């Protein structure tokens, strides 16, 4: 509950490469035997920029599709950022999936550099789809502690 | 400093979701699958059999690029004497009885700026409502 130290990252633009796979029921190996799904996931990387176009960092993670006990369609994210200067923050939870284009957010924690110790919320908000390949993001992160 | 809970024993409550394809809703119009889910909470024991804490999360069932199918978690402690751990990440399903792991942050409390390795493994399964399993936590920096 402590906010001594403040750091307040807004108005980022995640430039993400994102690898998608369908999923669906398993086709063959120990997998098929059972009646499980494999939930479309998204395996992604991306640069972080400011507003003037200098990077700040890279983010790396994995999403991946399930639902609710009443049927809302979520997604489970866990990923890290690492900025240029030095430090990592995970970041990983649970977001509703519709609508796809409000501003979504999961819990951060700092783990080394000056984030280190500090805990908060990263957003991310998907701005535009270029190609399939491809998500603009406009992010921030917001750490106390 | 340093952290090293040993030999945790950790009696996790599962609700199992299947999932599949969606046949309804906005998710239906789009080219997705739901994974199959566990939301669990579990209560955290010593080897004494004094609770020191609780868990909660959710794993999700997808697969890599090769077919390895495996499990996302994203899940925290809350241990009595005062303290938070997150731990998430992605393990390999198979086999479902050896041990897995992922990293694992310290975020309040003793362990509040220190990180490392949260771990867990199925020793039986009574029910479907219902995992005991080994696990161990550790954490430096
Ligand atoms: C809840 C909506 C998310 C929010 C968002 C920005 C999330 C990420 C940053 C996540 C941390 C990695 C991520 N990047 C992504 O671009 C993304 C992701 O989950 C998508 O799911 C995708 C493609 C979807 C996939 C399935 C088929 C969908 O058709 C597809 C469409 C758009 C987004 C939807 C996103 O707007
Ligand atoms: C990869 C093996 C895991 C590791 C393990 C202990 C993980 C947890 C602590 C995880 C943090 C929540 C967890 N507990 C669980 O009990 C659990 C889990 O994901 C399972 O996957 C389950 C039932 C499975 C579900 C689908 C249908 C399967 O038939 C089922 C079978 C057993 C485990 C498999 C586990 O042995």
């Amino acid at each position: 509950m402590s906010t001594v130290t403040t750091i307040n990252l807004e108005d980022i633009k995640e430039i993400m490469h994102t690898t998608i796979r369908l999923g669906g029921k398993p086709e063959s190996g120990e997998a098929a035997e059972l009646p499980i799904f494999l939930g479309s996931s998204v395996e992604f990387e991306a640069e972080l920029y400011d507003a003037d176009g200098t990077q700040i960092g890279t983010a790396k993670g994995t999403s991946v599709i399930f639902a609710e006990a009443d049927g809302t369609v979520m997604q489970i994210v866990s990923a890290f950022d690492d900025y240029t200067d030095g430090g990592r923050v995970t970041w990983s939870g649970a977001y509703t999936m519709f609508p796809t284009d409000e501003p979504k957010s999961v819990p951060a924690q700092g783990v080394s550099g000056r984030y280190r110790g500090l805990s908060g919320t990263r957003t991310f908000q998907l701005l535009e789809r270029p190609d399939p390949g491809t998500s603009l993001v406009r992010s921030s992160l917001v750490l106390n502690g």
